[PDB]
């Protein structure tokens, strides 16, 4: 498999919207890691650079909450990103 923690129960799971094409997993990690360790961050990239959204898996639950407050509404390289709680769908097991 890949990772069954791709829900809201992966601890510290957040989603980011409106990223710049120059944003890679490294770039996302480089910024958000300051809030806490990341196990699996991802910038879903289009041919031109990025589809305009990314995801963080934080080591710690609290670090994720920091990333949400701290990064939401900020400019990353040029584009203001929206960071929020990763609501995968509708699960009972979710934090």
């Amino acid at each position: 498999g890949a990772d069954p923690s791709l829900r809201k129960s992966g601890v510290g799971n957040i989603f980011i919207k409106n990223l710049d094409k120059s944003i890679d997993n490294k770039a996302l990690y480089d910024t958000f890691s300051a809030f806490g360790n990341i196990l699996s961050c991802k910038v879903v990239c289009d041919e031109n650079g990025s589809k305009g959204y990314g995801f963080v898996h934080f080591e710690t639950q609290e670090a994720a909450e920091r990333a949400i407050e701290k990064m939401n509404g900020m400019l990353l390289n040029d584009r203001k990103v929206f960071v929020g709680r990763f609501k995968s769908r509708k699960e009972r097991e979710a934090e």
